[PDB]
């Protein structure tokens, strides 16, 4: 009947996450729960409070994320797993490539993110 | 090293050894209902996955992993995410991103979900 439900939920989750992330990241605690984990550039952060503190303490003033590709699959436990490849433009930094993964689980009519992994692509010099 | 990094690191070592040497042996780490998204195309089920990876058009391929990040999920799975570089035959080196969702099924870790993309 056209687009599978994990494609519609994943894609709208990605679009909402990056709108929040580009504009106000203290509002990012709404998509995460107490058991969520975040791995940002190799460092692991357990729990909502440590996740939000970490994303609020980034040194960028202005950030613009652009998605180059997004791939969404259902998992066997009924979760949605998404892989994002994109580009970041922060302040006057040079444009960086990134990869990001999100694991989504339906808890009380809302799809929340239990697991989030982020890593910047390094330029080979 | 935490327990999910030990399992993830071993899975990745196993996957890339088979991928670089004999890709018809890659159905060993997948189950029947695994799903693969390779460069935006979806390959469903073990038989479609192994066909696709066995039929890639190169003879010799070497991957190197640049970064590898591993997490446990609340439902007993591991998420493994990799950034690397590939050298296939005599083509130029290509960058890649790969993601694996591992689940413990019948006492062994298997891949259920696999997503691959080339860095353009």
């Amino acid at each position: 009947g056209d687009k599978p439900i994990w494609e519609q939920i994943g894609s709208s989750f990605i679009q909402h996450y990056y709108q929040l992330f580009d504009n106000d990241r203290t509002q990012l605690g709404a998509i995460y729960i107490d058991a969520s984990c975040l791995t940002w550039e190799g460092q692991q952060f357990q729990g909502k409070a440590a996740i939000v503190e970490k994303l609020s303490s980034l040194p960028f003033q202005k950030i613009q994320a652009s998605i180059t590709a997004q791939d969404h699959q259902p998992t066997p436990d009924s979760c949605i797993i998404s892989m994002v490849v994109g580009q970041l433009k922060a302040d006057e930094d040079p444009i960086m490539g990134f990869h990001q993964m999100f694991l989504l689980k339906n808890i009380n009519d809302a799809w929340v993110c239990t697991n989030d992994m982020f890593r910047l692509a390094l330029h080979n010099f």
